[PDB]
C-alpha cells in the first residue's frame, strides 16, 4: 500500500596523501575556513531536500563524525552510520548502504567536495525530481584527468564516461554528487573490480547511460565546485569561503540555516542551537537569522 | 519614423586613498589576477548585449585606457571616451554623457566592481528589457554603511533609498551596476549638490522610486559581487578570480570570449586577435575556444 | 639545563564549529598540525625534555598523536589544566616536571619565522639568571601583553591588554625563565578578570630587575593563530615559502634530524610510513642533499 | 664607492592584457608600485646612485614617476634597452654610468625579506674586489642559474637554466661587481638562446677563483614576481606581515629616512600629499615612534 530519497555522504579514508595533518583527524573532519568539511556536502544533500543520510566513514572516524553530528535530530534530519573497513572504491557505498537504502531512490556525494552559486537549490531540485534513471553534473575544469569525464556528441548527448583517462576526450568532469533510482544497488552488485582494485563510480554511471538512463546536467561555470584534493587546493578552498561570507556577512553551507529554511525546523529551535555558540560569531549568526529577513 | 540601450563606464579618479600604488596608473587600469580592473565592468555590460559604451575617467587616464581599448571595433564595440575634470559624483556621468545618450536608454556601472555566477546573463537581461523606469539591484553585505542601502516593507517592496547611512535600515546594498529610461538625464540635471559636494546616484535612484518607476531586482547570495576599495579587497578579488579560472580552466570576463559568444565576432576576427597574444595563455585560451564546445 | 612546557590551551567556544569534536592546536596550518610549530621551536632551542598542557577533552589527543616523542629524539610528558584560569597555571601544573630546572614556556598557538631564529632563541636560553622575553612591533597591541620602553630602550612597565597601550611593542607568546618561576606564580592572587597572567609573573621579574627584554626584529615573522582569518593567512604564508623553497618550515623529524637526536637510520624509518606522499619524500631528501 | 643598476625590462607579452599599455614592474605588489622593492633593496644596501634600464615604453613612465630621486636622497639616472638581450646588456648600456666605480645589479621583479638583510649586503658591497652573489635554496631551480658546490661548500660550476640541475641552489637577481664587470660583459659571445647571460658574468669571476656565493638563507623570503600567480603570492605575503607589524616593507621613504639621507623635515613634506590615505599616515606616524 502507498500513501522518497536518501542521502549517502561517503566521507572515507584518504590514506596518508594529506599527512601529517590527517593523522590527528581525518581529512573530512579538516575545516574549510569556519566549519568541518562534512557541512559542506552535508549542506548539499539538505538543500536538495534530503533529511535521512548514511555517513560512511572509517572504523576510527566514525565516533568523531558521530560526536560532531550526533542523530541530525536538532537540525531536523536522521543521520546514520556506517564503516568502511577498507578504501575499495566509491561504489561500494551502495553495498554499505544496501539496508539502509531499501526500496528508495538515492544520493550519493563525496565528503570532500564543495559546490556554490546562484539557484543551486533550483539545480539539485531538477535531478531529484526525476524519479527514474541516475543524474550527475558535468562541470567544465583545467585537470579532467583527475575525474571521471563525460564526452558529448554534438547536439550535446553524452556519449561515453571514462574514469581518470590519460587522454580525456573533454574537459567535462563529473562532479562528486549523483541521483539514483532503486536499480543502484543491483548494478552495484554486478560490478568487477576495476584495473587498481576499486568498485568505480563511473562504472556505476555508464551502466545507467547504456540502458539510455543517464541524465547528464551541465553545471555552469558561474558555479564554483571546489578542490580540497591537496593541502593547496584546502587552502584555496578556504580563502574562497572567507572572501564570500565576509563580504555578505552571509554564510555559506551553514546547516542550522538550510534545516531552517526547509522548515525542518522552527525558530524556537534555531534559538536554542544559537544558545551554547552564542559567545561566537557562528552562534551570533544564527540568532540574526531569526529576525533577519535574507532573500 | 521608427525601424536601443548604450553603457557608461564611470573609471574616475579615486583620488590618493590608493597611494602609492596609483601613482604610476589609474585604479581602473591595475589588473585583477590577469586583466585590467576595467575587462570586469566592460564585461558586464557586453553581456548586458550593450555595444555602444561611454567610458569617462580624468584627462590624464583617457589616454591610457583608450590606449588599452581603442574603440572596440576590435571586439565588435563602439567605446567612446569623455573626460571628468573633477570627482564630482557618481549622478554627473548623466551629464557628461548627455549627447552620448541621446535619446537613448542607459546602463551605468562602476569601473571597479566585479560580479560573478550563475545566470548573470539572464539576471542582465530583465533588467535591460524593462524598457521603462529604472532597474538596480541588491546584494547582502556585511557592511551597508559603505553604499546605498535599500530598505523593504514586509512584501518585499523597496520603502527607502539612503546614501552611506551610519544606521543602516537593512544589510542589501545597491551595487554599482544600474538600468535607465530616457528620464535619467532629465533627472540629473535637476540634482543640487548633497552635504559632502557630489551629485549622489541614490537621489536620481530615489526620484524614480517616488515616481513608483523603481525595480530593485535582489542579486543572490550565490552570485560574487567583488569590492575593489582597499588593497586588501583588490587581493581578495585577485585571488578569487584565480580560484576560479584555475579550477575551470575558463576565464571570467574576458571581452573577446564574450563578443565571440555573442557573435559580435566571427571565428576569424577571434583567431586574429589570439595571434599577437599566442606566445602567453591568455592568446592560447582564444585560441582553444575556437575549437572547443563550452556550455 | 632547561625544560620547555607547550601550553595548548581551551579556545572555549571561539572557533566553534571547527573545534566542535576536534582539538584547536590539531588543526593544520597548511600541511602539518599547529602543534608542530611551538614544539619545533622548542626543539629549536635546544629543548628536548617538554610538557604539553592542554584540556581535559584535549590532551589525551596529544598523547595520541605524539606519544613520549622518543621517535623523535624527544622527552614528551602530558598534563591537564581543567580550567582556561590563565597561562601562568602553567608553571604550577607543571610544578612537578619543572623540578629545580631552568625553564621555557611557548604558546600552543604562536608560530614563528626568521633568519637566524636559532641564535635568537640560543641567546636567550643561555642566560642562566632571571627571565627572557621578546617585544615585536605589532598593529594592534591591546590584544597583548605591552611593553613600554624609555628614551635610552630599557624596559619599564607592562601591561596586560591595555585599552590605552603605550607602544607598539608586544611581547610574544615565547617566554624563559630560572628557578624563581613557580614560587612567582604560587604567590599571584588573580587579575580582575580571573586569570592567572603571565604578565604578572613578566612584571615580579622585570620589578627585581632580572627581566631581559629583545626585540624581535621585523625581518622576523611572528604570526598568531587566534582566529579563522589568522589560522588562514598562517597557512597561506607558510605554503608560500615552502613551494618557494622547496624545504619545510616547522618539520620536527628535520629539526631533531638537525639536532643530531635522531640519526640517519631513524629518519628512514620515520619517512617509509610518509613514502607515498610529498612529507616522507622529503624526509628521505633530507638524508642524500646538504642543506645550508 | 658602489652605484646600483635596476634592470626593470621587457617581459614581453607573458603577462598580458594586465601589461598592456602598462608597465609590469610598475604593477603593485599589495600597495606599492612593484620597483620599490628592488630600489629598497640598493638603498639598504647603502647605494644612493642609481640607473634604471628599461624599455623604451617603459623608461618614462619611471621617469615620470620617480624623477631624479632627489626628494628621497637620491641620484636616479635612466637609460633604454631596444630589446631583451640579455641581463649583462645591463653593462654595456650602463658602461659610461658605472665609470670605473664598483657596482651592483638587481633585478626589477625581485623581492627579498627577512632578519639583518642589512648586514647580508652590507658584507657583500665592503668586498671591493671580485663579484658577490647569493645561492637561495629553491624547489624549481631549472628556472635559474644553478650553482653546484663541492663537499666543502666551494662553488664549482654555474649553469643558466640546466634541464637537470646539479642542485636546488638558484643565483638570486642581486650581484654585486667590481671595476672588470664591463670589460667582461664587452668580451661576451651571445648564447646559443640569442641572450648576454648574467651567468656567463658570473662564471668569468668564477673561473677567475673572484666569484664570493654566499648562502641566503631559510629564514630570508626570496620572492619572484614573473607571472600572475606569484605577483598575487607576493602580495598576499606583504600585506600579511604589514598588517601583523603596522611596519611596511620596502617603503623607501623610511629607507631615505633610515639612512639619514633625508631629514624629519623632508620626511613631513612626502607625508603631507599622501596624509589622507595610511601610506602617509605611516610616514608621519614614523616621525615620533622609535621602531628597533
Ligand atoms: C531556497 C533556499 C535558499 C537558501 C539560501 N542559502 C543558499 N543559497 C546557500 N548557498 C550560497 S548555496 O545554494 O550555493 C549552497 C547551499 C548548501 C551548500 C552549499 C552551497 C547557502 O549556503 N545557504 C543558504 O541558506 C537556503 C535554503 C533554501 Br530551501
Ligand atoms: C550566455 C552567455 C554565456 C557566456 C559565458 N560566460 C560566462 N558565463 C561568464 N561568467 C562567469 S559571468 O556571466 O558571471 C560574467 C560575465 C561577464 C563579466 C563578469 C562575469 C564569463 O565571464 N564569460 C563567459 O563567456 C558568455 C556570453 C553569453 Br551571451
Ligand atoms: C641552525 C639550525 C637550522 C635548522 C634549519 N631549519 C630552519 N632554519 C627553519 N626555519 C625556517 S626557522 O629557524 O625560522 C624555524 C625553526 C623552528 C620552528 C619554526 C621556524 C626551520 O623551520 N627548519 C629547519 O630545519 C635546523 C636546526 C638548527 Br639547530
Ligand atoms: C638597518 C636598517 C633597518 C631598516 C628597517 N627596515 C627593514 N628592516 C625592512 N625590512 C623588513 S628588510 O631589511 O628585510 C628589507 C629592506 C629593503 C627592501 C626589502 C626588505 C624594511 O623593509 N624597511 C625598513 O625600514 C632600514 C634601514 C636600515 Br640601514
Ligand atoms: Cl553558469
Ligand atoms: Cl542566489
Ligand atoms: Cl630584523
Ligand atoms: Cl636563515
Amino acid at each position: 500500500h502507498h500513501h522518497k530519497r536518501k542521502g549517502i555522504i561517503l566521507a572515507g579514508g584518504s590514506g596518508t596523501r594529506l599527512h601529517p595533518a590527517t593523522l590527528a583527524i581525518s581529512k573530512q573532519l579538516l575545516p574549510v575556513y569556519d566549519k568541518p568539511m562534512i557541512y559542506y556536502p552535508l549542506s548539499t544533500l539538505m538543500l536538495a531536500g534530503i533529511r535521512e543520510i548514511l555517513i560512511i566513514s572509517t572504523p576510527q572516524d566514525t565516533p568523531r563524525f558521530q560526536q560532531l553530528l550526533g542523530d541530525g535530530s536538532n537540525w531536523g534530519l536522521d543521520l546514520q552510520y556506517a564503516v568502511q573497513p577498507s578504501p575499495d572504491g566509491l561504489a561500494q557505498a551502495f553495498l554499505i548502504g544496501e539496508s539502509f537504502i531499501g526500496n528508495d531512490l538515492s544520493a550519493l556525494v563525496l565528503g570532500d567536495n564543495l559546490y556554490y552559486g546562484h539557484d543551486f537549490h533550483e539545480l539539485l531540485g531538477s535531478a531529484s525530481q526525476r524519479q527514474t534513471g541516475a543524474s550527475v553534473f558535468a562541470y567544465h575544469v583545467l585537470d579532467p584527468e583527475r575525474y571521471g569525464v563525460v564526452e558529448f556528441d554534438q547536439g550535446g548527448k553524452a556519449i561515453s564516461l571514462e574514469e581518470k583517462p590519460l587522454e580525456p576526450k573533454s574537459n567535462y568532469a563529473v562532479t562528486g554528487l549523483y541521483f539514483y533510482d532503486q536499480q543502484v544497488v543491483d548494478i552495484a552488485r554486478d560490478l568487477k573490480p576495476s584495473p587498481r582494485g576499486e568498485l568505480e563510480i563511473t562504472d556505476v554511471n555508464r551502466a545507467y547511460l547504456e540502458r539510455g538512463q543517464l541524465s547528464v546536467e551541465i553545471m555552469g561555470r558561474g558555479y564554483a565546485w571546489l578542490d580540497t584534493g591537496t593541502h593547496d587546493s584546502l587552502l584555496e578552498a578556504g580563502q574562497f569561503i572567507a572572501t564570500l561570507e565576509n563580504r555578505q556577512g552571509l554564510k555559506v553551507a551553514c546547516p542550522e540555516e538550510i534545516a531552517y529554511r526547509q522548515k525542518w525546523i522552527d525558530a524556537a529551535q534555531l534559538e536554542k542551537l544559537a544558545a551554547p555558540l552564542a559567545k561566537n560569531g557562528y552562534g551570533q549568526y544564527l540568532k540574526r537569522l531569526l529576525t533577519e529577513t535574507v532573500y
